[PDB]
């Protein structure tokens, strides 16, 4: 309320296979938002190990939160949103359809994503941003479309839920109002980025094989878990 920094975790699904760390600065009138590869691996428990996606989200998406802390111990993640695939789609209806600059040719290859701006709707949007080898930037390409539908949603985000279990948050209903009042970042100042780090196998008895896991890059991770800091206030 005080126009003072906070964070958000978006989390799309059980598990969660999509996880994004939000935090909206006022005073810096920006959104700085990391992606967190879905099997990052994360260190907590007395040799316990896992993927946050999988092995985490299993008791909650408030779980993931608990792996987005242990992942990142200083940053605090002061709210956060999990969808499943059909709730996304009902909240790009609800919302009645998002607005998107597709600055890629991703041609009837799939749909008539035709280059620019393409208004989409629930259904439409849940295969743009699922789109893979059609768009030459590979994983880049997803982390671009990602934000796209995230800003389209939030640029028209009254506030009714249709949706019900496919929708899952912590924020108030009467609270919702205050960040889209005195909050408007989502202006120009959203830069993303997905955690770098590098994949290796792990055996693990339960299975009988190796199991894979995104082991994060230690010199990144800080570069972000110092960033996520800055943008709200190191102390």
């Amino acid at each position: 309320e005080k126009k003072k920094p906070f964070s958000v975790l978006l989390m799309g699904s059980g598990r969660a296979d999509t996880i994004i760390l939000a935090t909206a600065n006022k005073q810096q009138n920006a959104v700085e938002m990391v992606s967190i590869p879905r099997d990052t691996k994360v260190d907590y428990g007395n040799g316990d190990i896992g993927k946050i996606n999988a092995s985490y989200s299993n008791g909650g998406p408030s779980g993931t939160v608990s792996a987005v802390e242990k992942l990142m111990p200083g940053v605090p993640v002061d709210y956060f949103i999990s969808i499943n695939m059909e709730g996304f789609k009902d909240l790009v209806d609800a919302v009645g359809g998002i607005t998107v600059y597709n600055d890629i040719d991703l041609t009837e290859v799939n749909s008539k994503f035709v280059k620019g701006n393409i208004t989409l709707n629930g259904t439409e949007a849940l295969q743009y941003v699922r789109i893979r080898h059609e768009d030459p930037r590979g994983d880049f390409g997803r982390q671009d479309r990602q934000r796209d539908v995230i800003i389209g949603i939030a640029n028209k985000v009254s506030i009714m839920k249709a949706v019900g279990d496919n929708f899952q948050t912590n924020m108030t209903l009467t609270d919702i109002t205050s960040m889209a009042a005195n909050y408007s970042s989502v202006l120009k100042n959203v830069d993303s980025q997905e955690l770098k780090g590098e994949g290796e196998m792990i055996y693990s008895e339960s299975y009988g094989f190796d199991l894979y896991y995104f082991a994060p890059d230690k010199t990144d991770l800080e570069r972000i878990i110092t960033m996520f800091k800055k943008s709200l206030d190191i102390t």
